[PDB]
């Protein structure tokens, strides 16, 4: 009698229930960025949930930022990324791909030839960065000319076509947690005086581009978006949060998109945080009149509380399914849900990634077994 437990449809789309994984980066590929079968089993134990948003996936090396992340923009990739979707669609999943670039959150030691990470503006984050060789603090980044713009919107197209081919049911386009979509909407990381800043619709101007591009490849239906409306997460500040999330939330009602995928402000990128603001669902659930999925500190009572108030359509949960593959079966049953482990969240292994039980083992088994048989499918 859980809301969060009924069958959804997503234009087509039939979700076994109204749970998503939310994306979450664990920093786990195989050389060269590619998607290895333990990735696959990873996904596949997931399964149960309606919904999988995979974990930040780079568009090309400029936009990455974190050792490990899988990448979407070679053959090899792709071909990694077929295991992961043919194991999760052989257990009934449904899986979405999340496009990424990093913006100026990188570092040179990432980036091809050693460049400087790009950004709207040269002015870099606070604080300091992972890289191969240990921390290091950020560095000042490079910013667009107004031509390589359409040259970045045209990475996240070609994404599209990989995803496609790699058998992804959808797409969504990271514009939140201080990235590079994110850097363009605010005026704290936008200081740009061509089409790309000034007013609230020149700084919007690059993520309806992206939109255009790869709704040229997905049908809009199958294509969402991810917005942070009010972090502080990787030094992001806009003077008119409202203004600028009401315009850009009104305009992505009419796209006819997939969903609309918020993070709530009690969440700073991937901790708790203590911190007031009215920039929360229950804002944007009137502005925006297609799927709503809500995301970020939810339990199962205040998640299904969200769907019962209709505040949202759909409830994104990290964390606790980094913990639980099968987060559902625990919420029916009322069952104890696995601590999750922050240690093992980046990089590493099994331990922390695949070896969090299940309440029935039988679960366990078939997404091994499925694992394996898309291995041998796409050796
Ligand atoms: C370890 C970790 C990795 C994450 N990676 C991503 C990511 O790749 N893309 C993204 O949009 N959010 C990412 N997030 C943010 C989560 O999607 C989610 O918004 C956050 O964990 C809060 O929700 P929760 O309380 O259910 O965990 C990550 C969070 C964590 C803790």
């Amino acid at each position: 009698m859980l809301k969060l437990l009924e069958p959804f449809d997503l234009n087509g789309l039939e979700l076994a229930n109204r749970m998503v994984m939310a994306p979450l980066t664990r920093n786990r590929a195989g050389p060269r960025f590619v998607p290895t079968k333990m990735n696959a089993l990873y996904y596949a134990q997931r399964s149960g949930l309606g919904l999988i948003i995979t974990e930040a996936t780079q568009i090309s090396q400029q936009g990455m930022g974190y050792p490990d992340t899988p990448g979407i923009y070679t053959d090899e990739q792709v071909d990694g990324w077929r295991m992961v979707t043919e194991a999760v669609h052989r257990r009934e999943g449904c899986i979405f791909l999340q496009l990424w670039h990093v913006g100026r959150v990188s570092h040179s030691s990432f980036q091809p030839n050693g460049q400087l990470p790009v950004a709207p503006s040269a002015i870099a984050p606070e604080g300091e960065v992972m890289t191969y060789d240990g921390i290091k603090p950020f560095e000042t980044p490079r910013a667009l000319e107004t031509e390589e713009v359409a040259h970045i919107v045209e990475d996240y197209r070609k994404a599209a076509i990989n995803a496609k081919r790699a058998g992804f049911d959808g797409i969504e386009i990271h514009s939140a947690n201080g990235y590079l979509l994110h850097e363009f909407l605010e005026d704290g990381t936008n200081k740009r005086t061509d089409r790309y800043g000034g007013s609230i619709e020149n700084r919007a101007r690059i993520v309806f581009e992206v939109l255009d591009a790869v709704c040229k490849v997905y049908p809009s239906r199958r294509v969402g978006i991810r917005l942070s409306p009010d972090t502080e997460f990787m030094s992001m500040s806009d003077s008119d949060r409202p203004a600028l999330y009401s315009y850009l939330v009104q305009e992505l009602s009419r796209r006819e998109l997939a969903y609309l995928h918020l993070i709530e402000p009690r969440i700073k990128g991937n901790v708790d945080v203590e911190k007031e603001s009215s920039l929360n669902v229950e804002f944007f659930r009137p502005l925006y009149k297609g799927v709503l999925i809500t995301a970020g500190g939810y339990q199962k009572e205040t998640g299904e509380e969200r769907l019962q108030k209709q505040h949202a359509d759909l409830v994104a949960y990290g964390r606790w399914v980094i913990a639980n593959p099968d987060l559902p079966s625990r919420f029916e049953q009322n069952a104890p849900l696995n601590p999750y482990d922050r240690a093992t969240f980046y990089g590493g292994n099994e331990k922390g990634y695949t070896d969090y039980p299940f309440l029935d083992p039988r679960d366990s088994q078939e997404a091994l077994k499925e694992a394996e048989a898309a291995e041998r499918k796409w050796r």
